[PDB]
C-alpha cells in the first residue's frame, strides 16, 4: 500500500531538475528526500512537492541528543522500500565505492539493506564520466547489486554535447516502477 | 617504563564510554587522547581522566606557524608506543583503507610506524556492520597488520539488537595488555 | 605559441615553495595556479608571479549561477595543455587513487583529459612516504598514466632526514620541459 521511496540528490549540477524528479513519483507513492550540501547549490527547495519532506545532514544531528533517540540515517534506511540517487555526482559515487560515509546520504547508502532496491541515476560531464574512475566504480555498485540507470548524450551544462546527461526524470521513474511491479 | 598509549576516538555514538576507556588505562600507562569533529558529538569532556590531555585537528594546525616547529601528527606517533581507535568509525574505517587523512587522527594513521601495535574497535549499527565494505575495510587492515577487536551483540543507538556495538573497554584493555606483556 | 600550464599545489608543508615554482615556469609558459584550501596555509600569496592567476574552490561556486554559465574546473581542464601538482599531499593523492572529487583540483583530476601530460611531485613525511599506501596509489597513478616526479632525501619539516621531500622546482620544471619538447 503505497511503496515509500527515498528520492536523494547528489552535488550534480543536473541537481536543478531534482524536484519535478519528485513530481513525477508522489502519486505512485509516498516521497521523502534527501540532499547534500553541495546539491543544496542547484536544488531549488519552492520546485519540490510541497508534501515532500526535504532531509539534510543538519537533520541527522538533530533527531539525535542523547541515547536512546532514533538515528535518522537508520530510520531512514528502514522506511524506505527503495532509493533512488538523481542525480548522483562522480564524487558521491566514489564515496560509495569507497565504503565512506561522512554525511546523511553517505551514511544511508552505508547501512543499506541490500534487500531493498537501490537506483542510480549518474551525472557529470563527459570527460568525468569517460574517466576511467566512472567505470571502475560503477563495476563496484554492480556488485553491490545497485542498479544502473545510464546517462543521455545531451547538451551538458559545459556547453559541449556529449555523453553524462542525467537520465530523464521519466525514465528514471518508468525504471522504478516497472522493477517494483515485478 | 610506563608505556605510551595513544587512546582514539571516531564518530560512532559509541564515542559516549571514550572517558571510561581512558580510566581502564590510565593507571597502566601514560596516556593521551586523539578525537575526530563528529566524536566531539558523543564525547564528554568531563567524563575523562584529568590526567588525560586532549588533542583535536585544531591542535594540529596550531603547533605549527612557520618551518621549524612540530607535526603534532609525526610528534605523535613516534612519542606513542601504542594506537588504540576506539570506536572506529565506518566512516574513519574506509578513510584508513583509502590511505586517506584529512585530520590528526588520520593522519596519524597513514604516518603510522607499523612496527608498532595499532589495535581497532569497530562501532556501527549491524547493517553498516554486514555491509559488504566492512569486511572489505577489515580485509585491508590485516593486511597492513593493524587487530581487531571485533564488535558485540549488544542493544544499538537504534533501537534494535544486533552485532556492531563497540566491545566493551575491559575487553579492549586487557586485548592491549596481553600483547604487550608478550 | 606559449604552452598553457597549470600549476597546483596540495596540502603539503612543501607548499612554501609554490611561488617559486611557478617563477620556473612564468618565462616558458602560460601559467595559472590552482590551490587546496589546506594548501593556503603553507601558501604565501605575495611569492608568486603577479602575472600568475591564482583559482581557488570558491572561484568555483562563483563563475556559476545559472545554467549556461562556464564550469571553472572544466573551463581549466580545457585551456591547460599539462597539469602539474607540486606538491602533492598523502591526502590529494588518495583521492585521486579514489576517484573522488570533493574541491577544485580533484574536480579538474577527475574530468582530466588524459590525452594531456599530468605530473605529480609527492611530499609527505618518510613514514607516511613509506606507508604501503603510498606504492598502492603510486601504482595507481601510473595506470592513469599520471607521471611521478619522485620526492628526495632532504631534512622533512619533522626535523628527521629521509625520503619524502618535493622535488626541487628545478627539476621539476626541467622534466615537465623536456616532455613537451619530446
Ligand atoms: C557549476 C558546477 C557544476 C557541477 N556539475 C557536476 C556534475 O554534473 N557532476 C558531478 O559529479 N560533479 C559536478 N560538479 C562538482 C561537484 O559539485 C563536486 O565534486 C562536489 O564536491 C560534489 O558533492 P557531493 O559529493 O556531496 O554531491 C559541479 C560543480 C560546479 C561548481
Ligand atoms: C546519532 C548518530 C549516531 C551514529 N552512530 C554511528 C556508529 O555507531 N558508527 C559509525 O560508524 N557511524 C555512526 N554515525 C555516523 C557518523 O557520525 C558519520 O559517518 C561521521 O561522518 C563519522 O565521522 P568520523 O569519520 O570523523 O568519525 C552516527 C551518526 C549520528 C548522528
Ligand atoms: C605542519 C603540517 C605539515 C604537513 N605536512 C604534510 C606533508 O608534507 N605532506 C602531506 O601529505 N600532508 C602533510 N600534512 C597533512 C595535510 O595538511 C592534511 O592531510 C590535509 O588534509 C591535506 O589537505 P589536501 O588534501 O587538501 O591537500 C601536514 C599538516 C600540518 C599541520
Ligand atoms: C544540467 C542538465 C540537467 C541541463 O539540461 C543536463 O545537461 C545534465 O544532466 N548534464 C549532466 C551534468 C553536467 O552537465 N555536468 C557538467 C560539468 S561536470
Ligand atoms: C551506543 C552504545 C555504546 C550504548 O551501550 C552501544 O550500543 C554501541 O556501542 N553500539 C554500536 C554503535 C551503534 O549503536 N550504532 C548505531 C547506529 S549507526
Ligand atoms: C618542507 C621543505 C619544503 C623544507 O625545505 C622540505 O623538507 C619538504 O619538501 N619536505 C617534505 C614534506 C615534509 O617535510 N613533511 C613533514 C611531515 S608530514
Amino acid at each position: 500500500r503505497k511503496p515509500r521511496v527515498l528520492l536523494a540528490a547528489s552535488g550534480s549540477v543536473a541537481a536543478i531538475k531534482f524536484g519535478n524528479l519528485c513530481h513525477c513519483f508522489t502519486e505512485w507513492a509516498e516521497v521523502r528526500a534527501v540532499v547534500t550540501k553541495s546539491s543544496l547549490h542547484f536544488l531549488d527547495k519552492l520546485s519540490l512537492p510541497q508534501e515532500v519532506t526535504l532531509y539534510t545532514d543538519e537533520d541527522e544531528w538533530s533527531s539525535w541528543n542523547k541515547i536512546g533517540d532514533p538515528v535518522l540515517h537508520i530510520e531512514l534506511r528502514r522506511w524506505a522500500d527503495v532509493l533512488v540517487i538523481a542525480p548522483l555526482s562522480a564524487n558521491t559515487l566514489g564515496k560509495i565505492a569507497g565504503g565512506l560515509c561522512d554525511n546523511l546520504l553517505t551514511c544511508i547508502i552505508r547501512a543499506w539493506d541490500y534487500t531493498k532496491p537501490l537506483f542510480v541515476a549518474p551525472a557529470m560531464n563527459t570527460l568525468m564520466w569517460n574517466n576511467p574512475f566512472t567505470e571502475r566504480h560503477l563495476l563496484s555498485l554492480d556488485e553491490l547489486g545497485i542498479t544502473l540507470i545510464p546517462p543521455i548524450k545531451k547538451r551538458l551544462a559545459s556547453g559541449d554535447y556529449g555523453n553524462g546527461a542525467m537520465a530523464e526524470p521519466s525514465l528514471i521513474y518508468s525504471t522504478v516502477r516497472l522493477f517494483w511491479e515485478s
